[PDB]
């Protein structure tokens, strides 16, 4: 399947890259305002709606800093960077609490599938294959030598705000401080 | 299948991205940091595609004569969240009887390392014959995509081949000579 493929790359070709070296660059972050959460957070919006900027997505989540780039060489491109972007969430105008924080990059590729005529790809199947993926990662991951990360699905229905993805995400981190 | 989504993928997170401002990429680095005038670098990106699906790190360790130049001014964009990702892109010479005989920018397909580890981890439930079958899909797709692609003008190549990285008689560097002398 679509989703399978998607799964095992973003495992193989991001998370197994970056993840065994996160801790260690949040403390060249953090003590070189307010410790950052030692986790990445991963946002899996199972309408696979993922904007360039966090802030349009909430305005609560305004951008802080980047951790330090991680750099190496990846299939002939030498020095591939891979950056990662640290967000404070607020409540009542104010910060409640900060972190690494990021949309899954494969559900945008499911996006897009679903508006390109070529890829012979519903709405149905994006949603289906959003699902697949985030099932599939998560049992990767669930052997995968989780730790430092959090995964975060949800489904937030058209015509409707109730949903305050700040506060859902500031929940995570509460619930990890304990 | 595995490989529609892998080729759509890699057009959409990377290729739809990057081949439109390629060319000017390249324009500006003959035009003020490689004035030799048998040593432009080529117009195109060249993208290798082992259907074994084995792709080094190094692209330059398996060939003496393909050596890291330099790279292209890079590419930066917010995407997903992430704050000014970077799109790099390397610039190698190849060598033949010694002599810089070409100049291009180079790289493997990406995903055929996704194809690779699906085939060596149990739980990805695929085999290399799956691997062999889905690479030769991927590059299919792949073609169809950038034939109908409005970002894919002459600016890309695909460059499929049989042979294992670990060669012995198969120069890399002559496979890619032979298409740059092509055009
Ligand atoms: N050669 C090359 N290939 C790239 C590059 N960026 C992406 N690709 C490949 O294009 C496809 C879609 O990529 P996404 O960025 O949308 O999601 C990719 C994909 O879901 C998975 C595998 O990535 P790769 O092995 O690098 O190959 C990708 C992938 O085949 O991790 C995601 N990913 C890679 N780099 C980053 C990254 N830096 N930040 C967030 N996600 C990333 C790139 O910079 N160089």
């Amino acid at each position: 399947s679509v989703a399978h493929g998607l799964a095992w790359s973003y495992y193989i070709g991001y998370l197994r890259l970056i993840l065994p070296e996160l801790q260690a660059r949040i403390r060249t972050y953090n003590q070189h305002r307010g410790a950052v959460s030692q986790r990445l957070y991963i946002l899996l919006p199972l309408d696979c709606g993922v904007p360039d900027n966090l802030s349009m997505a909430d305005p609560n989540i305004r951008f802080l800093d980047k951790l330090p780039q991680q750099t190496g060489d990846h299939a002939g491109i030498k020095d591939r960077v891979y950056s990662n972007s640290i967000y404070e969430l607020l409540e009542n105008g104010q910060r409640a609490g900060t972190c690494v924080l990021e949309y899954a990059t494969p559900l945008q590729t499911l996006f897009a599938m679903s508006q390109y005529s070529q890829a012979g790809f519903s709405r149905e199947d994006r949603l289906e294959q959003a699902k697949l993926f985030c099932r599939t990662l998560e049992d990767i991951l669930a052997d995968a030598p989780q730790n430092n990360c959090r995964l975060i699905a949800y489904q937030e229905p058209a015509d409707d705000s109730s949903f305050s993805l700040s506060q859902e995400v500031l929940r995570h981190l509460r619930q990890e401080e304990k």
